């Protein structure tokens, strides 16, 4: 009742075709979504970047050591920048990518639809239809046939020949969906077929753009990522503590010159 | 020069050194909390993205690999949402408490006012300096009471200025007597100057040692690439969309949809009842 091959159901393969222009903006949705989100994380740091970076100079944090903490700022810079380019991928390629396909591959006619959608219901209309008419005239016998057999149980007469002359036009319409079942057949086969097809391209393009989303995804892939941080590192590593005391020292303590009091005229 | 340390009170900057010290733990400390909110935001957000979207892909319209090999990019958004939390909460509950611990041992709030140990060091470089306070008065006071008798002598042009070339003589001893012991006494000063400022060093190379530990701590806790972690989530990614099969996809429509579901063809159904 509910197969494909029962007249009508054929609309599921059609509805698909609707679902696969639906699902180019769905994605198309999720990835501005994502961007939007890797924008936020970079636009924060950026600005805790700026915080501190202020807040270390005007502060009386001094020496190499204010550098060392200084970088961390570096990094928050750095990595801010990477999640801008994700950002920048996923809406400049991903997405422009998905709206392009959709663009070429559907085509809102009138009205009214997608062309492709039509073509796919013209052909299914077309190949069900003789199949539909047989099917609603072979309904429409056996209850003629359900309607003289009962019909012998009360008067059981022009019953045992009417009997035989329903029972044979009811077996005889039975006998020519027979005959045009393997064309219905063929002919569904084909419409059906060529709805593979064009799924099958949105399908291997979906994968292939999936995979275009990992890449602008994955920073851990990507050198710059990895190098922010041997760089920072490096950069709390050159920090000295006996550099800075020693610089406190002359600049600020015992170290400073002193003119000692001498004699004085005038 | 006038700015030096040496000069009388210019210690000061020493011990102002100190309690900059606390105040740069709390700096720190608030640079830390500010760093894990910004980690946290960004995890809530992918968390929401993920969970988003793993509701409309599912309540959608896509079926079989390829609504798998996306659904997985909301997989990748919760794990590195994961790590984003674990940031933040390196951050908070290791780093900040490791500071905030530090400063607890290191400064001692009194009932009244201030660290004990910038009083340790105001009280030595005051105790260090009062001897040499006090000759440093003495010095101006013959440095002015001299210029005295000799301007006094020159307003001028036996004679009338006997005076005028012997007070001169009285101070001029006097000015050149604590002259001398001045420059007699500067080393003592020096070195309880020294002393004290040592004090001071040793304490603040005990914060910079540490300060440069926990920078480091911090890195670590910052770095994704520390994680063989983050590279597991792109690998496992990667490996979910190459999963996907469009012609399996195909076949199982085929069957679930379309011709190749069963069919009860229409056959002879005989009276019955
Ligand atoms: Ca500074
Ligand atoms: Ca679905």
């Amino acid at each position: 009742t509910d197969s494909f091959w029962e007249v009508g159901n054929y609309k599921r393969t059609v509805k698909r075709i609707d679902d696969g222009h639906r699902l180019c903006n769905d994605l198309m949705n999720c990835v501005q979504e994502r961007a939007k989100i890797e924008k936020a994380y970079g636009q924060q740091l950026t600005d805790w970047a700026k915080r501190w970076r202020q807040l270390i100079e005007k502060g009386p944090q001094y020496g190499s050591l204010e550098r060392a903490w200084g970088a961390i700022m570096t990094e928050a810079d750095k990595v801010s920048e990477l999640h801008q380019e994700v950002k920048n991928n996923l809406l400049n390629e991903d997405l422009e990518k998905v709206k392009n396909w959709q663009k070429d591959a559907y085509h809102k006619q009138i009205m009214g639809g997608f062309k492709e959608t039509k073509e796919a219901e013209d052909g299914f209309r077309k190949a069900q239809k003789p199949w539909a008419k047989k099917m609603k005239e072979l309904e429409a016998a056996k209850k003629a046939y359900h309607l003289a057999c009962k019909e012998e149980k009360l008067a059981m007469d022009k019953c045992k020949q009417d009997v035989q002359k329903t029972q044979e036009k009811y077996e005889k319409v039975l006998e020519d969906v027979g005959k045009t079942t393997p064309q219905y057949m063929e002919n569904m086969e084909q419409v059906f077929e060529q709805c593979q097809q064009f799924e099958e391209k949105r399908l291997v393009f979906l994968k292939e753009v999936l995979l275009d989303i990992k890449r602008h995804l994955n920073l851990a892939e990507n050198s710059s990522y990895i190098h922010v941080y041997r760089e920072l590192e490096q950069a709390i590593r050159g920090a000295d503590a006996q550099e800075d005391l020693r610089w406190f020292r002359s600049t600020s303590g015992p170290g400073m010159p002193m003119n000692w009091p001498q004699f004085e005229e005038w």
